[PDB]
């Protein structure tokens, strides 16, 4: 169908969107994947299996690699997943990526 294409185009936008700089105080820490080394996390990959950041899906969607946006959204919503299996609820990375959440939240439920 032609219409995946529309939505996946929708998907392009919604991503740039997330990427914008309205967000960057609290999306920065979702543009690049976790750096355990830089970071001093001895247990991240333990707790996260598969890790997903921004850039990595941009790539994946600069590379027609979402088929349709359900896909795109697993990959988004995986990031926030592994932000919040690891770390505890009152870390500050939470309150981050939950309003990066809200955004995403707010746009793909537009998409027809
Ligand atoms: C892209 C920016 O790099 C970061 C820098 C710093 C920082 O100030 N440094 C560390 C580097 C140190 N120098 C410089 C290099 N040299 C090697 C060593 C010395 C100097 C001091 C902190 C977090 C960063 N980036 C991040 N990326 C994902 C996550 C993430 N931080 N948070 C933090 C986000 C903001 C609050 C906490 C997490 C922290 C622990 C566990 C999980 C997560 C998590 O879930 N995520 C998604």
């Amino acid at each position: 169908t032609v219409k995946v294409t529309e939505q996946l185009r929708h998907c392009s936008e919604i991503l740039k969107e997330m990427l914008a700089k309205k967000h960057f105080s609290y999306a920065w820490p979702f543009y690049n994947p976790v750096d355990v080394n830089a970071l001093g996390l001895h247990n991240y990959y333990d707790v996260v299996k598969n890790p997903m950041d921004l850039g990595t899906i941009k790539e994946k969607m600069d590379n027609q690699e979402y088929k349709d946006a359900y896909k795109f959204a697993a990959d988004v919503r995986l990031m926030f997943m592994n932000c919040y299996k690891y770390n505890p609820p009152d870390h500050e990375v939470v309150t981050m990526a939950r309003m990066l959440q809200d955004v995403f939240e707010t746009h793909f439920s537009k998409i027809p």
